[PDB]
């Protein structure tokens, strides 16, 4: 469909939709100024993903947003890393989850 995005490897694999972008934000209270970590101009945020294989277990090892941990996900189908999945380390978070996907590894 016109909202799909799949990867740009297999071409056919959904992964997320327009539909479930949201944008995070990357500052704490008050809006302060942060110290950019990793490159989140290149990712794209979205509640839900499909058909990604999840490696490992999460870590909090440099994420690239402070207060989740981040689990590598490739492509169901040809294996390729499209992003990562983010789970919160307390449970006060919104959202709990989210996907921050690799906009180059999408298609559109
Ligand atoms: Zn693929």
């Amino acid at each position: 469909g016109p909202t799909s995005l799949c990867c740009k490897q297999c071409q056919e694999t959904e992964i997320t939709t327009k539909n479930e972008i949201f944008s995070l934000s990357l500052c704490g209270p008050m809006a302060a100024y942060v110290n950019p970590h990793g490159y989140v101009h290149e990712t794209l945020t979205v509640y839900k993903a499909s058909n990604l294989n999840l490696i490992g277990r999460p870590s909090t090892v440099h994420s690239w947003f402070p207060g989740y941990a981040w689990t590598i996900a490739q492509c169901k189908i040809c294996a390729s890393h499209i992003g990562w999945k983010f789970t919160a380390t307390k449970k006060d978070m919104s959202p709990q989850k989210f996907w921050g996907l690799t906009r180059s590894a999408l298609l559109p």
